[PDB]
């Protein structure tokens, strides 16, 4: 019976209606007050184009969702308006649909992004330990307001390096967190998945993201992406085991009561602890400090309930100077 160690009556003290999504009544904004102006991306779920709002001329995001059904659409709809105006949380400005078709899409705040394979090679040390500070406002938001993420990793997090400004969007694996519920081990994507998901410990909680971020952040740091890059959701656990070690995968699944599927204990074997050190060459020298390593060490634990919450990142000294100059 695995609990958050924080945040987790944040839904039981809250009114019915905050959680209860399935409750929710969306209200159709105008279709024709977004006009497209080029596609940007894609995704399994939908088509994302650059547009402009015709009323303000200004830039937004136009997010054409696939065939999605209603409890679905409405769970990511609900998170957005509960947290809308938190910290570099994206901002969810208008819902409409096409009459005919039924298409609806999600009309967001554009952010001037720089793809993150171009734009992480040129991060300095300190662009890393700001940036990684700015996303840890979200997640200790989110996670404050009863909600889990749950896809963090680097193309969910819109950065204008030019205006240094950060946004953690894609929220359609966000779900609400109630103590001892029974989550979907399906979320995230694989290289960013935690240990719970990949041994179908399915009691997660906030920690889940926590794990993706210190994944996120060892790929920074050590200028490797992604860091742990397995094939599938059983060689992942095999990329993390040849890291952090068996023993700590065993003593793991045997405090959860949690018993591996026989194929999957077989590809995992056994493994020694990997220092972290032993990542270190000369293109990730001028970032693998002792500070960066202790808060990496300290995000990466099988044991979600070992990680660091994200307020507890926040105030770790690898971060004192983003403080510092935050606070002037
Ligand atoms: N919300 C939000 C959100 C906010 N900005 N934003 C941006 N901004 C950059 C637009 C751009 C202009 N030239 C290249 N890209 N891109 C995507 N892209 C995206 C793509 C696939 C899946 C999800 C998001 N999503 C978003």
């Amino acid at each position: 019976m695995s609990k958050a160690r924080v945040y987790a009556d944040v839904n039981v003290l809250r009114p019915k209606e905050y959680w209860d999504y399935e409750a929710l009544t969306v209200q159709w904004g105008e279709q024709d007050d977004y006009e497209v102006v080029r596609k940007v991306g894609r995704g399994k779920y939908s088509e994302v184009f650059e547009g402009i709002n015709v009323n303000n001329n200004e830039k937004c995001i136009i997010k054409i969702l696939k065939p999605v059904k209603k409890k679905k659409i409405k769970r990511e709809i609900k998170i957005l308006q509960n947290l809308c105006g938190g910290p570099n949380i994206v901002k969810l400005l208008d819902i409409v649909r096409d009459q005919h078709s039924k298409t609806p899409s999600l009309i967001f705040e554009y952010v001037n992004n720089t793809d993150f394979k171009v734009l992480y090679p040129t991060l300095t040390d300190y662009d890393i330990r700001y940036y990684i500070y700015e996303l840890l406002k979200a997640l200790d938001y989110c996670h404050s307001q009863g909600i889990m993420h749950r896809d963090v990793k680097p193309h969910n997090v819109m950065i204008d390096h030019e205006l240094r400004k950060l946004r953690l969007i894609d929220w359609g694996l966000a779900e609400f967190y109630h103590p001892g519920k029974e989550y979907n081990v399906r979320v995230a994507s694989r290289y960013f998945k935690g240990p719970e998901l990949l041994v179908d410990l399915q009691d997660y909680d906030y920690s889940l993201d926590m794990w993706s971020l210190g994944c996120m952040f060892a790929g920074m740091i050590f200028r490797k992406e992604p860091f742990f890059y397995g094939h599938d959701n059983h060689d992942q656990l095999v990329k993390i085991a040849k890291v952090l070690g068996t023993d700590g995968l065993n003593a793991y699944l045997n405090k959860y009561r949690i018993e591996l599927d026989p194929q999957l204990e077989a590809l995992v074997g056994r493994h020694s602890r990997k220092p972290w050190l032993k990542f270190m060459n000369a293109d990730n020298q001028h970032l693998v400090s002792p500070e960066a390593i202790d808060f990496l060490d300290k995000l990466l634990r099988y044991d979600h309930q070992e990680r660091l919450t994200a307020l507890e990142a926040m105030t770790h000294p690898y971060f004192q100077q983003v403080r510092a100059a935050e606070n002037s």
